[PDB]
């Protein structure tokens, strides 16, 4: 089996840190930060240009659990969130496609209500790749080496950036396995395409 | 450079017949036909269980549109509608990733609004093939021929339903080019997914 895990995942509950500047609506009943609806009271939010994008989680889900390789049950699914969270996401997880039920699911996953489906506990990215013991990581990023995604099949765990804007920072010392810094493409691409490439290079 | 087109898409304005049983409201405003919002109104509506789906829609076009293949400049859009529209999708279309914002694009683009980088025209998906000289034709669908995805780059055109449940009847006689229908696995994968299974083939 594959290890895929969206990293440093701009999907969070609303930061008490900014819960004050919060002015509540019926256009968007979730304590799910999203920034298309409070930009506002994230201006001052620590690293705010990468947090409050669940669209780019709910878009990358959506493309892996319905990959060929996550049907012939090979692969283990987890999302890191940007406050160390970690879900691990049954293969056979039926997630919503409508964005709105998709925020209520993670809402109270994320609040520690129970969901047989969709496990969550609290750990950094490095702890959850040593657990799982990954022992040839890609983390993919498009400053690292251009690599065809055949290569890809070498590798037993592939991380991919679940934030708008940014690099993905791990700490080597921390993690066991060998971590290599790997590009599939010279543009910058979104987090569901990067995704779904590595998802059909391991299936054909 | 290839054509790809989801057709007998379900993407249309509420249709006339039904239009007296659904009203817009503050939680959807949009003229757009969605089963999500829609499905009761839906019931003695033609065809209903294969309408009604803009987000199939939506979530391939964000899965093209951000392909390598497409960033090449080596790809041509369509979308064909349930009701014999098509929308051609300029390669560099910025599509909104909030799935409202893009029904309301849509929803313009429907009703005839111009939008420069999304032409629509009154049209037949036979009709659409003829237009566009499509010669080569690799037809989706789980039912067809296994083939492994190595050998789509031999095909010009491609078509993939844009709708959930049913299987894509086209007339053959009405066609110049040449048709074959085409499985790339062996299990009802959603059209998203054949979309981009195909356009990352088509760059590895
Ligand atoms: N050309 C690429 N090769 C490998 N991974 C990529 C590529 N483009 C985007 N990604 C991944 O997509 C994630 C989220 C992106 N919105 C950020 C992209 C950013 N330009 C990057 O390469 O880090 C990133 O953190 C990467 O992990
Ligand atoms: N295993 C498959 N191999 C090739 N194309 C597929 C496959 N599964 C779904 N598709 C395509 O995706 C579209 C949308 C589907 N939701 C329809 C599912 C239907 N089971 C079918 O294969 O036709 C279909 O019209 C096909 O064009």
């Amino acid at each position: 089996t594959y290890n895929i895990i969206l990293a440093k995942s701009a999907l969070e509950l609303i930061p008490e840190e900014i819960k004050n500047k919060i002015r509540k609506s019926r256009v968007y009943k979730y304590d799910i930060l999203d920034s298309n609806y409070h930009y506002k009271a994230m201006e001052k939010l620590k690293d705010k240009e990468m947090r409050g994008r669940p669209d780019i989680i709910h878009i990358s889900l959506l493309n892996i659990l319905d990959s060929p390789i996550n049907h012939e049950k090979k692969l283990n699914i987890y999302i890191h969130t940007y406050d160390d969270k970690v879900l691990k996401i049954n293969p056979e997880t039926r997630l919503p496609r409508n964005y709105f039920r998709f925020l209520g699911v993670m809402e109270k996953v994320l609040k520690g209500e129970r969901n047989h489906l969709i496990k969550m506990e609290e750990k950094t990215l490095e702890d959850l790749l040593n657990e799982i013991n990954a022992k040839k990581i890609a983390i993919m990023t498009k400053t690292g080496k251009l690599t065809h995604p055949k290569l890809l099949k070498e590798y037993d765990t592939f991380i991919i950036g679940g934030f708008p804007y940014g690099k993905l920072k791990i700490n080597k010392e921390k993690v066991f396995g060998d971590i290599k810094e790997i590009s599939i493409y010279n543009k910058g691409l979104m987090a569901w395409t990067v995704c779904g490439i590595i998802c059909y290079s391991l299936s054909f």
